[PDB]
């Protein structure tokens, strides 16, 4: 029932003085890997040298990066709602899971 949150100002510039040590480090450390996951999608080639929307490739990256989305989203609320100790040990699952996709097509 909200009608302040949409862009407004206090979110996004939301830092500018914390730098990044704790959570802000954090924050940074999440969207890192998001751009990433749709830079991969459609911006540099990767693994898909040569396996284009023909083999698995749809079903690994539709997903692949739903995951990483969705394992990125699970990181903050992670680190919202619990101490980023929780938090980086919760981006440490991340790195063995995205290594099960990166591997399965690395």
């Amino acid at each position: 029932a909200d009608l302040e949150d949409n862009d407004e100002t206090g979110n996004d510039n939301g830092k500018g003085g914390e730098k990044a040590d704790n959570a802000a480090q954090v924050k940074d450390a999440l969207t890192k890997m998001r751009a990433a996951a749709l830079d991969a999608q459609k911006a540099t080639p990767p693994k898909l040298e040569d396996k284009s929307p023909d083999s698995p490739e749809m079903k690994d990256f539709r997903h692949g990066f739903d995951i990483l989305v969705g394992q990125i989203d699970d990181a903050l609320k992670l680190a919202n709602e619990g101490k980023v100790k929780e938090a980086q040990a919760a981006a440490e699952q991340l790195k063995t899971t995205i290594r099960a996709y990166n591997q399965k097509y690395g």
